[PDB]
């Protein structure tokens, strides 16, 4: 049995049953990368860089074999690799997402006809999303409260699976000392790296394992808005870090500060689970029309407002600071997500959450089909039976989360001089202070593109008239 282990998500060696499930004569780990699909992506540098870096340290974490990065599409590549390498077993980590499943079905059948036996394990999520779905009347739980009550009636998730030992990793190796299966660079993928600077969120399993022990440091606010070195969201999205490891390593630490915890200690993960679960069987999950759980709301098709939002040229420092940090770094705090999402959708521009999905998909490291589409539907009150809460003022919420104005100042430098008392609402500053800050509103930095008081009174009506012909 000469097996192939296919990395798609799940970019780790720890907790990988599917990798075990391939390790018993010869084994190759591959990843399929279409280089001019990448060259044409529209997904920004930050994600591609995190992807490559994940792949590079994994190539390192295999040298102790190597990593084959096959170029091409999954179809018309696996047939070659089958006949050429002589392949029996194809293994990979399961993919709950509509596209993935349907793609993975084709491969399994296309592997079946060719006499290749497929085995897939489930380690991206804590649970078996299908197990949750049955236990709940064969439908997905449409409220997080519902989803939670059922997570406590159930059996604690599987524990982190024993990572592969060096003893098998010198029994079924291989090599052909040419790197033609070498991991590409950003330039290779059609990216310009003119004075890049190091990533803020370095990709990879080694980073994520390092970050996981710094995070679970026992003894431990604008600070929180800034990228944390203990932060773990991108590593979960790509799978450099197992969510099950993260689970029980919380549990083993929670038990060292005392019982059995509320489901909220796993807050980061249960929302994630919930969104995955809600999406497995929902092909149109990231869309308004044709989606059985999304409320049909008349958003404004409005490219210009969208672009201004996307580019951090609203009149609002707090919004623009957020979008600026997003474009540059690939991560923004959850509460900042809420701010820009509410602004784009029901709070201010009344633009479709789908458009929000698309921008975050391009810029945000931890976004995937399920979590990203899920968050936006929640935020825009489009799904998940939500009590419409209920405003983030594009001014007030900024002042409230960081009165100093040090978040704005770091990200919108052309606004440095402004006193805290005006930094969130620069247009309300007299020409005196504007001048002394070296920043004339309407010139160095745009005026606000909506009157928020007038806009949110308006939009409140619209949503109400939606829910009233519904309830």
């Amino acid at each position: 049995a000469s097996s192939v282990h296919w990395f798609r998500k799940g970019l780790r060696l720890h907790d990988n049953p599917a990798l075990l499930a391939a390790v018993a004569r010869c084994v190759r780990c591959v990843y399929i990368l279409d280089p001019w699909f990448a060259a044409s992506s529209s997904v920004g540098i930050n994600r591609w860089r995190f992807l490559l870096q994940s792949l590079e340290d994994l190539d390192t974490s295999l040298r102790k074999s190597r990593l084959f990065v096959v170029r091409g599409q999954p179809a018309d590549v696996f047939p070659r690799l089958f006949k050429e390498w002589g392949v029996t077993r194809l293994t990979f980590e399961y993919d709950s997402e509509p596209f993935g499943k349907e793609r993975d079905a084709a491969i399994m059948k296309m592997a079946k006809e060719a006499g290749v036996e497929v085995v897939t394990e489930n380690s991206h999520t804590l649970y078996d999303l299908d197990r949750i779905i049955e236990l709940n009347g064969q439908k997905p739980p449409l409220t997080y409260k519902r989803f939670q009550a059922l997570i406590s009636r159930m059996e604690l998730p599987k524990k982190p699976a024993v990572a592969v030992s060096s003893q098998q990793m010198e029994s079924c190796r291989a090599e052909i000392q040419e790197d033609t299966y070498g991991v590409p660079s950003l330039e290779e993928l059609g990216f310009p790296t003119e004075g890049l600077g190091p990533a803020v969120w370095q990709g990879g399993e080694t980073e994520a394992l390092a970050r996981l022990d710094k995070h679970l440091e026992r003894k431990a606010n604008a600070n929180s808005l800034l990228a944390s070195p203990t932060g773990l969201s991108p590593y979960l999205r790509f799978g450099c870090l197992s969510c099950r490891l993260f689970y029980y390593r919380l549990w083993d630490l929670y038990k060292k500060v005392k019982s059995t915890p509320p489901l909220s200690l796993f807050g980061q993960l249960l929302w994630r689970e919930f969104f995955y679960t809600a999406a497995t069987n929902n092909p149109r999950f990231d869309r308004m029309e044709g989606n059985p759980i999304c409320i049909q709301i008349p958003w404004d098709r409005n490219p210009e407002a969208l672009a201004k939002w996307a580019e951090g040229k609203t009149g609002f420092p707090w919004i623009d600071a957020i979008m600026t940090q997003l474009r540059q770094e690939g991560w923004i705090h959850h509460l900042a997500r809420h701010a820009v999402a509410c602004f784009l959708t029901r709070g201010d521009l009344w633009v479709s959450w789908e458009s929000g999905v698309r921008v975050f998909d391009e810029l945000l490291l931890d976004a995937d089909f399920s979590v990203n589409a899920g968050s936006w539907m929640w935020l825009s009150c489009s799904a998940f039976f939500q009590q419409f809460f209920h405003c983030y003022c594009p001014v007030g919420f900024g002042r409230r989360t960081d009165p100093s104005g040090d978040y704005i100042r770091r990200y919108l430098p052309k606004l440095k001089g402004f006193p805290s008392r005006y930094i969130y609402e620069p247009w309300n500053a007299p020409e005196s202070v504007q001048k002394a800050a070296k920043c004339i509103i309407g010139v160095d930095y745009p005026r606000p593109i909506v009157n928020h008081a007038e806009t949110s009174r308006l939009n409140i009506e619209r949503m109400k008239q939606i829910y009233q012909q519904l309830s």
